[PDB]
RNA sequence: GGAC
């Protein structure tokens, strides 16, 4: 698709040298009910969450002051695996309707860069409990869960070394092509 | 009813 060979052009995806062993930064779980939602996620390099999560990601990002990145670990409700790793890029915009999600609740957009696009599944990472959230596994994170930094580290190296055989590009022609026919369906 |  032209649309995905120009987002293969501007990003580095599934980059090899990868540095997850960060010395500073913050990672959050961020889940989805819409896969639709993912793929313009990627297109647009955008995001939103609930009022409460993009306050809770804007206070993430403002206090890193740029010293290190804020990491975002996607995941569709109920898919059974994690779908790749975004890096939050600007502060929250409160109140815009991105126009672009499945939903008319999601209010707000923030800017971010994709960097894993990748399916890893649930039985990778099952066994990184969180002391955070109840000794649960990071697997069972709710949206916006935040991974502590040393459970982050082991899990974003899971994520970079998986060697996948599937990822959301796999369906990027089935989206765009949803998308603009059901576009169409809308201006009749 | 909801981005375990």
């Amino acid at each position: 698709h032209p649309v995905l060979e120009k987002l293969k052009a501007a990003h580095s995806y599934n980059p090899k040298e990868f540095e997850w062993n960060l010395k500073s930064g913050r990672v959050f779980i961020i889940k989805s009910y819409s896969e639709d939602d993912i793929h313009r996620s990627i297109k647009y390099s955008i995001w939103c969450s609930t009022e409460h999560g993009n306050k809770r990601l804007d206070s993430a990002f403002r206090c890193m002051s740029s010293k290190g990145p804020v990491y975002l670990l996607f995941s569709v409700n109920g898919s059974g695996h994690f779908c790749g790793v975004a890096e939050m890029k600007s502060p929250v915009d409160y109140g815009t309707s991105a126009g672009v999600w499945s939903q008319d609740k999601w209010k707000g957009k923030f800017d971010v860069q994709w960097i894993f696009v990748k399916d890893v599944p649930n039985n990778q990472l099952r066994h990184i409990r969180l002391e955070n959230n109840d000794n649960k596994p990071v697997t069972n994170s709710r949206d916006t869960q935040e991974v502590p930094l040393e459970k982050a580290k082991q899990v974003l190296k899971i994520i970079s070394s998986y060697k996948h055989t599937t990822s959301i590009f796999d369906d990027f022609a089935h989206y765009e092509k949803r998308q603009e026919e059901e576009e169409v369906v809308r201006k009749e």
